[PDB]
């Protein structure tokens, strides 16, 4: 717990190899449905810069894409706290290596702020959260879509 001080969600790297082709993972992390993860489907549009970020949205602001790279890299900013996530696609044979990158951008606070008031716990929760979420949720969205699966 000594490492956790001044977090607000810093750089978190995760990598998980999906049993799907690179094109299927790409649509899974570049379509409205896949990005929503079926957890509250938003009508997210893949734009190489949907909105630009300068100030911290005090007024209700949605998720905005920073830059979208052609079936290789994806970067978007979700202003709920300011979670900027970047996905990367590694070309493998028979499978695709998905690389998750999490970086929080807003005012560098020690805690995220409003979503949950704690830093160390939120960090630990994000570790376990992201690992489980990106693992099976991407894997399911690339192999199928949804039916009946309990996710945390």
């Amino acid at each position: 717990m000594a490492q956790n001080n001044e977090n607000a969600l810093p750089d978190i790297t995760k990598s998980i190899t999906l049993e799907a082709p690179i094109q299927k993972v790409w649509e899974t992390v570049s379509t409205s449905e896949g990005i929503a993860k079926w957890f509250m489907p938003n009508d997210f549009q893949l734009k190489e810069g949907q909105e630009f970020h300068l100030q911290s949205p005090f007024g209700p602001s949605p998720c905005k894409v920073l830059a979208v790279q052609a079936p290789t890299e994806l970067s978007f900013e979700w202003d709920t706290e300011g979670w900027v996530v970047t996905f990367q696609l590694e070309d493998l044979g028979e499978k695709t290596g998905f690389t998750l990158i999490h970086s929080g951008w807003k005012e560098p606070n020690e805690v995220i702020g409003k979503a949950n008031e704690k830093s160390s716990v939120v960090r630990g929760k994000m570790d376990g959260g992201w690992t489980g979420i990106v693992n099976e949720r991407l894997r399911k969205a690339v192999e199928e879509l949804e039916h009946h699966h309990h996710h945390h």
